[PDB]
């Protein structure tokens, strides 16, 4: 147990909920890991996996980000803010992973989903990129329901730090596919409150927040910090009560005893 796992433990104590956390630094592929190999619902930090596996379809289809996809009064649930707008109408796979990625637009999520045949398409795609761990289950919003002990829409913080660090800064994803994809995920729109709320103003991050059922406040982040190389850091954080309040703050504070520790 090292001192930043100390830190996270007793940040967690004082939180009453579950914490995880992963952080690779790229500098010399180190990791710190607390409750690393623990599964937690991933809630909308999904719809990263979603988004690059059309990426990647996208390498052996030129065409495939601008077609249109119909959007039909039927397909709007919870959470639409960009998908309502063009009801009756069309959205192109590129505005849809847009939407999803940055404004969290469910609706959107599961045009991705469908583009991929199901669920069961996004976790063949995490299989190919060699992640054995992720898995969808659902659609949305049901793949937030969070539910303590539910395996369903789960991965680990190890996991899922190590499968972003591929897409964003390895090579699962062509050059351009991969630039793309940290272009959205810099141009996030729900971030500030999250892991971003704990590091230092100069560092530029790109993120993918979650929330559901249980309290489920998540974030997956890459950081470019001044003057290092880059960090991926995933923070998860889950409560024992159905009806618990959203906790960014504690991802915060996690990002925070992260970063103090570098
Ligand atoms: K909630």
């Amino acid at each position: 147990t090292s001192a930043v796992q100390q830190k996270l433990a007793a940040l967690e104590k004082s939180s009453g909920g579950r914490l995880g956390v992963a952080l690779i630094d790229t500098a010399d592929n180190t990791q710190v890991l607390y409750r690393g190999d623990e599964r937690f619902p991933m809630c909308s930090t999904s719809k990263v996996m979603a988004a690059a596996a059309v990426l990647k379809q996208s390498e052996t289809q030129k065409q495939l980000l601008n077609q249109p996809v119909e959007i039909k009064p039927a397909d709007l649930v919870n959470y639409n803010p960009i998908a309502e707008k063009h009801v009756n109408g069309t959205m192109t796979l590129a505005e849809l992973s847009a939407a999803a990625l940055q404004y969290s637009d469910n609706t959107a999520m599961n045009k991705l989903i469908a583009q991929l045949g199901g669920p069961g398409g996004v976790t063949a795609f995490a299989r190919a990129i060699g992640d054995e761990t992720f898995r969808l289950d659902r659609t949305a919003p049901t793949l937030n329901t969070a539910i303590p002990g539910d395996p369903r829409d789960t991965t680990t913080p190890r996991a899922m730090a190590q499968t972003l660090r591929q897409l964003t800064l390895g090579h699962a994803l062509g050059e351009t596919q991969r630039a793309q994809l940290v272009t959205w995920l810099k141009g996030n729109t729900t971030g500030a409150a999250s892991i971003r709320a704990g590091l230092p103003t100069s560092w530029t991050v790109g993120d993918k927040t979650g929330s559901g059922d249980y309290g489920t406040t998540n974030d997956i982040a890459v950081i470019w910090p001044q003057g290092r190389a880059p960090l991926v850091l995933v923070t998860y954080f889950t409560q024992p009560q159905q009806n618990a309040e959203s906790r960014r703050d504690v991802l915060a504070s996690a990002a925070r005893i992260i970063a103090e520790g570098l």
